[PDB]
């Protein structure tokens, strides 16, 4: 069904056998022992609970200067990649920040502006030959047709990536749940996820604990585990390749049950 | 999408607005204060956590005499229906046991042998005018074609029900997960649930904590909450009207997230 593995330098990710789980690493503020030590323990924990990728990045949910984001995030990567044998993605949109992260040992790029923030990032991706996640986002919500416009917008990211030298096999798409979308639009995107498949790239889904779940269930962030469950289940059934979650133990067992049932693996 | 409500004597169940949750009531052995009091507290708890129906019945998972099953189950129904304002289904296949249960105040019949055990049950259903759940089951597993044979077998239950006087609107079907099916056949049934829809009746799904979940996840019964989650999510996405669960709080929030997303309600 995919005729290629996801190549991640040291590691290799097979897209046919199971839904791959990307664990969110909270960067609680760099350099200090407390910060880097708690991040390592948390990454070790996530590896133990069934995670396949560690996603390192903070400051999205402020506007910090770039030379600082590096001071924060570079030590984090050096440590985790040394002590947790697992691919690391860097969660930034900035070109200069991404460059450092791969240099410090990070394997995937995770751009929440899908190369539209700093088009030069896609050039960094092409050069180190890393896989890149292009997320749907935009500075507004004035959609003519939600799904039609997402697919259009995503394809504009691909165009920037490909004209930068990025190979098709190093491209992952993400519908960008929670970004430039009302609670009701987020549901529609979920309902229509299977459309992104026509584009012919692997899709990552990120819905973990987000507020649209709260809006439906009327429930604060620490009570959003079951809601997340449902979004991850519907996601996988709609053909997702990756899920980005906080609750690795739980989501990982759900993915596995989903895989058994849908006939994946 | 359904042009009719599910009529349950005192109560009425709408099939368009939400996935309806049936809570499993464990009958731990009748008459005694401890037994009936713990059953009532457990039913009150399930009502509090989002349940829409209470399912009362034990001895399926032995072979007890009929006049005893009544001594066990009749007091349970009198109590729960008095103190929990909710429809009760009786989980039996025996005609004489069902008769008593409705007489004691129970509203739905739940037959795990789909009128094939004691065809006379369907006559009890027709007479009191209660809804009946017909489950797929058989004394063997020698399937030519799993789904084709389920649908055939189910239709044999309907034939018995309808020739007994049961109205189409009082008929609910159930694929009978865990019954006369290997772990691998259970997955296939799950994968192909949407087929039962061609028959034109509401479908209840019962997979809560069952061993096929354990077989996939390699996990004992008390660790089967996420696995159950996935089965309930895929179920609802495949058009289920009811789910039969133990973990009402959790499953109830998942159903609700599923409903929001699939556009139900
Ligand atoms: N590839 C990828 N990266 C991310 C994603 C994401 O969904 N996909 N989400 C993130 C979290 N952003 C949020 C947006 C909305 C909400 C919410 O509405 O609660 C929470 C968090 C950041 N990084
Ligand atoms: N309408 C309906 N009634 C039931 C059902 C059910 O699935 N649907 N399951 C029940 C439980 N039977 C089990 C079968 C298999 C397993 C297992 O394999 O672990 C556990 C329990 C009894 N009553």
């Amino acid at each position: 069904k995919w005729d290629y593995d996801l190549r991640c330098g040291e590691y290799t990710l097979n897209l046919n056998e199971k839904t791959l789980i990307m664990g969110i690493l909270n960067v609680t503020p760099g350099g200090s022992y407390n910060e880097v030590d708690a991040a390592v323990r948390h990454a070790k924990e996530m590896r133990d609970e069934g995670a396949h990728i560690i996603d390192i990045g903070g400051e999205s949910t402020a506007k910090v200067s770039v030379e600082e984001e590096i001071k924060r995030v570079v030590p984090m990567i050096q440590a985790v990649s040394k002590e947790v044998k697992l691919p690391i993605s860097i969660d930034t949109y900035k070109a200069e920040v991404a460059k450092q992260a791969i240099e410090a040992g990070a394997h995937i790029i995770n751009d929440i502006w899908g190369a539209k923030a700093e088009p030069k990032i896609a050039e960094v991706a092409a050069h180190y030959d890393v896989p890149i996640i292009l997320m749907h986002n935009r500075d507004n919500m004035n959609y003519r047709n939600l799904m039609a416009d997402m697919i259009a917008d995503l394809y504009d990211s691909i165009k920037i990536a490909k004209d930068a030298g990025v190979r098709d096999e190093n491209i992952i798409l993400d519908p960008g749940i929670g970004f430039a979308k009302t609670p009701e639009q987020n549901l529609e995107a979920m309902r229509n996820l299977e459309q992104l498949n026509v584009l012919g790239y692997p899709v990552l889904l990120g819905t973990s604990r987000k507020s649209f779940i709260g809006h439906v269930l009327d429930l604060p962030v620490e009570e959003r585990l079951e809601g997340t469950g449902a979004t991850v289940c519907l996601g996988i059934e709609k053909g997702c390749e990756f899920v980005r979650v906080h609750d690795v133990k739980e989501m990982s067992r759900m993915a596995k049950m989903m895989d058994a049932m849908i006939g994946k693996g």
